[PDB]
């Protein structure tokens, strides 16, 4: 129940490009983990998921806080926690986790209205902390470059 203080600053487009441009180059990455479309623009943090404007669609019907989409080519508002959420998941680590537990459900209302699919999302969740708290902003991979404030 904290509500979590502001003294950072919001990671840029470049920043934002080189932390889906290490996700895409994945083959199981650069294809709607639904369906396989390939270049699926769209993204669900949620699940860390890639998604296509077709898929995506029905992802929004469930409700933002059933499963989150955002782009990648026009949303740059990302935050930290959230662009990792994707690093820190992948699609094969879905396709496969949820099967590990025994979904066995195809459907979208109900495949992501299980429980194999909860346990993924706060997951995510956790992982996406070890990335996220690496210094700070400071994208670990290497240093950006800190702007003066
Ligand atoms: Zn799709």
């Amino acid at each position: 129940g904290s509500s979590g203080s502001s003294g950072m600053g919001d990671p840029s487009k470049q920043d934002i490009l080189t932390i889906f441009k290490r996700l895409r180059s994945v083959p199981t990455n650069k294809v709607c983990f639904d369906c396989g479309a390939k270049n699926p623009s769209w993204a669900s943090i949620t699940y860390g998921v890639f998604l296509c404007i077709d898929c995506s669609g029905s992802h929004r019907s469930l409700g933002v806080h059933l499963s989150f989409i955002r782009s990648t080519e026009l949303d740059s508002n990302w935050s930290w926690f959230q662009l990792r959420c994707m690093q820190v998941g992948g699609n094969a680590s879905a396709s496969s986790f949820f099967h590990q537990h025994g979904c066995s459900t195809n459907d979208t209302n109900a495949k992501y209205n299980s429980r194999a699919a909860q346990l993924y999302r706060e997951k995510i969740k956790s992982l996406a902390s070890q990335a996220t708290r690496k210094h700070g902003t400071d994208l670990w991979l290497d240093s950006s470059g800190p702007s003066s404030g």
